[PDB]
């Protein structure tokens, strides 16, 4: 028996596995159950704490990926498939993972918790890109990532009912946070210093846990990468959620005869449905022709979220809090191949002006005609309005700015304004190994493999530049995680990464070159998106 691989948590004993990271061994305890399986009658309902077990639980392998839609756009192509599920599908899927150094660390170690993204529809904590082994080996960290429920299973809501209350995926995440608070000490982690970091939907989730008190009590620092709790895609009014669930039920023959009024007898019917029925039907309820919008997301129930996120970020008090926010250089591009006609991974995707206008209607789905007109006006180069290259890059920009960049702006501005200590970044490095075409720049999601330090694995064919860069990012993130500052304490030569402030508005470029400080995060464009646009498409 290996003393370092046997742990006894509150539920009982579990056995881990000694892994080879490049630079040495690490400890991995994978597939630890944190909730009773939300299957059958527990469908759509909040997680229940995992009932204690006997004997030593085998924690040496990844557990099931939560039942979910699978991406089929470009089959065989690494660039999409990397995000696809890599273990079996199952509603029995609420397991988590811990990486630590080997031997398990002597002193309480600052814990990193990873919340994955993927539309609140796709997702798994077991994907190669979210592999904690490098951070554990190299920076000495204790890294935790959980599975949470995505899709209808995680987010179908009849707001106010008992049987489908909404935001149960977030509650899964929270339960995982509680497990960490209650048990991470056993692995050498330190419950007194917990950082959540996430991406896309993940970041939105992190945002939500900032904004919802009982989660807020369970950690100390956040990192939001390319996503926010505010913004157009991360939430839904209870009205819309109710609409969407009702409609989904209708689509899977679940009125059954024509009803939907008795919620209990509706959710009941739904629970009698095969999981792939629900998947194969989930996207159908989206109200408009759109990209960067999924059917089932966090809902504004006045419970988990006491008000809209935007309200909360406006009126909160965040003195107690340090956040690291940032975006990649080309947020929008990835999404264009998923709906905006004229865009493909297979060519330069040069577009006509017509395709551009139609594309704006698709990308800013909830725009009024006048809103769309303002968008087109702002984004056109009126000197060369016909130029396909400018147009293409513009469409990428519209989608990026609208969905990611300017919400990150807004959120950093408010949090800074509201007491928090914020640090901001722009990730500008195209991975040498990127399989997506050149026109897509540094797409949404492609900084993760660096933060997790995958280029430290020589078999993975990054450049030495990229190995070094990876180590730099890892140092940044763990420094933050450890001490609410990404800077190197034992140094002055970086140069320093300054806090984002409403006054100075400073962020840094993370690329191969040394830190460079820039002021104004898409300032003017974001004034357009965040100050005017709402005055416009409302009061229309
Ligand atoms: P995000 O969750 O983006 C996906 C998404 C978000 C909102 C609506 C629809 C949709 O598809 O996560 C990623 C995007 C692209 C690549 C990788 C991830 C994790
Ligand atoms: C909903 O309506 C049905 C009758 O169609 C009834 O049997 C059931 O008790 C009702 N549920 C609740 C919780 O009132
Ligand atoms: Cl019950
Ligand atoms: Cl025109
Ligand atoms: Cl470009």
């Amino acid at each position: 028996e290996d003393p370092q691989l046997l742990v006894r948590v509150r539920g009982g004993q579990l056995r881990g596995i000694r892994l080879k990271a490049p630079g040495g061994p690490v400890s991995a305890f994978l597939g630890i159950p944190f909730a009773e399986p939300p299957v059958g009658s527990r469908r759509f309902m909040p997680p229940e704490p995992k009932r204690p077990w006997s004997g030593v639980l085998d924690a040496t392998t990844f557990q099931n990926v939560c039942y979910q839609y699978v991406d089929t756009l470009y089959p065989g192509f690494e660039g999409t498939e990397m995000w696809n599920p890599n273990r079996e599908l199952s509603e029995d899927c609420l397991y988590l993972n811990v990486w630590t150094p080997y031997p398990r660390p002597a002193s309480p170690t600052p814990v990193l918790i990873w919340i994955y993204g993927g539309g609140f529809y796709s997702g798994a904590a077991s994907l190669d890109v979210y592999d904690g082994r490098f951070l554990a080996q190299v920076e000495g960290a204790v890294l935790v990532s959980m599975n949470y429920r995505v899709g209808t299973f995680g987010f179908l809501a009849l707001p106010g009912s008992r049987e489908a209350p909404g935001n149960v995926g977030l509650l899964d995440q929270r339960l995982a946070l509680q497990w960490v608070q209650e048990n991470i000490a056993a692995f050498g982690g330190d419950p007194m210093s917990v950082t959540l970091f996430g991406e896309s939907a993940g970041a939105a989730s992190v945002g939500m846990h900032i904004l919802s008190l009982p989660s807020r009590s369970l950690f100390h620092r956040a990192v939001l990468q390319s996503g926010t709790p505010n913004g157009p895609w991360a939430t839904v009014s209870a009205g819309e959620a109710r609409r969407r669930a009702t409609l989904l039920a209708r689509l899977v023959g679940c009125p059954p005869g024509g009803a939907g009024g008795n919620d209990t007898e509706l959710i009941a019917c739904l629970r009698t449905r095969p999981a792939q029925d629900l998947v194969d039907h989930e996207w159908h309820v989206l109200p408009q022709e759109s990209i960067f919008r999924f059917s089932f997301v966090p809902v504004v129930d006045g419970d988990f979220l006491s008000d809209t996120p935007e309200a909360l970020i406006n009126t909160g008090d965040f003195q107690d809090l340090q956040v690291l926010v940032g975006v990649v250089k080309d947020e929008g591009s990835y999404f264009l191949v998923y709906g905006v006609p004229g865009f493909s991974k297979d060519n330069e995707s040069l577009i006509s002006r017509a395709q551009f206008l139609a594309g704006v209607r698709i990308g800013v789905p909830q725009a009024s005609d006048l809103a769309a007109e303002a968008v087109v006006l702002h984004y056109t180069d009126w000197l060369h309005p016909e130029d396909p290259t400018h147009l293409r890059d513009a469409m990428s920009a519209v989608v990026g700015d609208h969905n990611v960049v300017c919400p990150v702006a807004q959120l950093a501005g408010r949090l800074a304004a509201q007491g928090a200590r914020v640090y901001a970044y722009i990730f500008e490095h195209r991975a040498s190994t990127l399989t997506w075409p050149l026109w897509m720049g540094v797409p949404h999601g492609y900084e993760i493999e660096f933060i997790f330090g995958l280029p430290l694995d020589p078999s993975l064919n990054y450049t030495t530049e990229e190995r070094i860069f990876a180590q730099r990012l890892m140092k940044y993130w763990t420094n933050f995680a450890r001490t609410g500052d990404p800077n190197d304490p034992r140094d002055s030569k970086s140069p320093q990464w300054p806090p984002y402030t409403t006054a100075a508005q400073q962020y840094v470029s993370l690329n191969l070159k040394p830190l460079e400080v820039r002021r104004g995060l898409r300032a003017q464009t974001c004034a357009f998106w965040n100050r005017f646009l709402p005055k416009l498409l409302s009061a229309t």
